[PDB]
């Protein structure tokens, strides 16, 4: 029995399968609120023995992923959160890492041969209900405010694929750099969503029976999982970041401009030409995860 090539939901394996999403539940409008296609048009993919497993590959209107990952550099990684800089940095000094980012990025000097900004040394961001690895339940304590409009976006997509009542209490967002260390890490009937920006990777689903080889799959920038149930349990972080091809620094939806206009209710927000240039510096070599969960029943 054969080793099976990686999958690509963009164009020896388990068979896949199209997940038929309730496009009637997210309303034109509000999908575009956030930045998403309507659901009618995106595609939904399953796999045969992996029950709540759902794959979305990029259902981003063009030049929204840009504002989603403005969000996760410049404003969910300030406080208030909780962050892997808090072991050495004040949040004071947190303060400062969008100025630092635009300062290296000013320099005429390009060398690695120098102090770490913040934004690269980024790991982690939590944000909501605080997960207590210790105790491996949530704590009552390092609470933060979970963002709105990514409580939105993460309403919207768990309804379309058949979770309505989802409320996102509890997230984290991983940033891996190319030179990310490889490292790995209640009830699973609701589902997590887990969002990808920037560069791609491999994510790895465990086999069905024992010893088996792992199902490989492309995570592309705008690509959604959906996992609850049986396949909860397999989802993990993916750290090793594919270097981008040759001659491609950014995926294409992530050279899109965004809007010139956008309605007056939209929570995707205009991303300045200064504020882009360290975006997309930054995602040269990286990639942003965004895990959203609930936590209360």
């Amino acid at each position: 029995a054969d080793l099976g090539a990686v999958i690509d939901f963009s164009e020896g394996v388990p068979q896949v399968v199209r997940f038929p999403l309730n496009v009637s539940s997210v309303t034109e409008r509000d999908a575009e609120r956030v930045g998403l296609e309507p659901v009618s048009k995106w595609r939904a993919y399953g796999l045969e023995g992996y029950p709540g497993f759902i794959f979305i590959p990029n259902p981003f209107l063009p030049g929204c992923q840009r504002h989603w990952v403005k969000q996760c550099l410049k404003l969910y990684s300030q406080k208030p959160n909780v962050c892997n800089l808090d072991k050495h940095m004040t949040k004071e000094e947190t303060q400062g890492l969008w100025e630092q980012s635009k300062e290296v990025l000013r320099s005429k000097e390009v060398t690695k041969r120098r102090p770490r900004s913040l934004l690269e040394r980024l790991r982690w961001v939590t944000l909501g209900y605080h997960y207590n690895w210790d105790s491996k339940k949530y704590s009552a304590d390092h609470y933060t405010p979970f963002p709105s409009d990514l409580a939105f976006l993460s309403e919207q997509v768990a309804t379309a694929c058949g979770f309505q009542g989802f409320q996102a209490e509890a997230g984290i967002l991983n940033y891996y750099r190319l030179d990310s260390t490889l490292g790995i890490h209640l009830d699973h009937s609701k589902p997590l969503l887990s969002f990808s920006f920037g560069q791609s990777a491999i994510f790895l689903l465990g086999g069905l029976k024992r010893d088996e080889a792992p199902t490989a799959m492309f995570m592309h920038s705008g690509d959604i999982m959906v996992m609850s149930g049986f396949s909860r349990l397999l989802n993990h972080a993916v750290p090793r970041v594919l270097p981008h091809p040759d001659g491609e620094c950014l995926p294409h939806c992530l050279e899109t401009p965004l809007p010139a206009v956008l309605p007056s209710n939209s929570l995707v927000e205009p991303c300045s030409v200064e504020d882009w240039q360290v975006c997309a510096t930054y995602l040269r070599t990286a990639r942003v995860n965004m895990t959203v969960r609930q936590v209360l029943a």
